[PDB]
């Protein structure tokens, strides 16, 4: 068979982002971490702008960013509300 149980945990208080709470809604929905990979890439030297766009199970959100690392989030935050239902756009 098989048990779930998550126990009581202290609300730990940390700053806010996409990249984290992500997280926590899929394994809520019972999907995998989400898969990042960069599809386009523009912009100057002095300021570079990468493509990542955010597969999920059954979801898919492009996202742009100066940076890789900063890339990432800015899909992720978008795809909270593509998964969560009303889409502002």
């Amino acid at each position: 068979g098989s048990s779930g149980s998550s126990g009581p945990v202290s609300p730990q208080q940390s700053e806010c982002n996409p990249v984290g709470a992500l997280q926590e809604l899929v394994v809520q929905k019972g999907w995998r971490l989400p898969e990042y990979t960069v599809t386009q890439e523009s912009g100057p030297a002095h300021r570079k702008e990468f493509t990542m766009t955010c597969r999920v199970e059954r979801f898919i959100e492009i996202g742009s960013g100066t940076s890789k690392k900063l890339a990432k989030r800015n899909a992720a935050a978008k795809m909270l509300l593509r998964v969560s239902g009303p889409s502002s756009g």
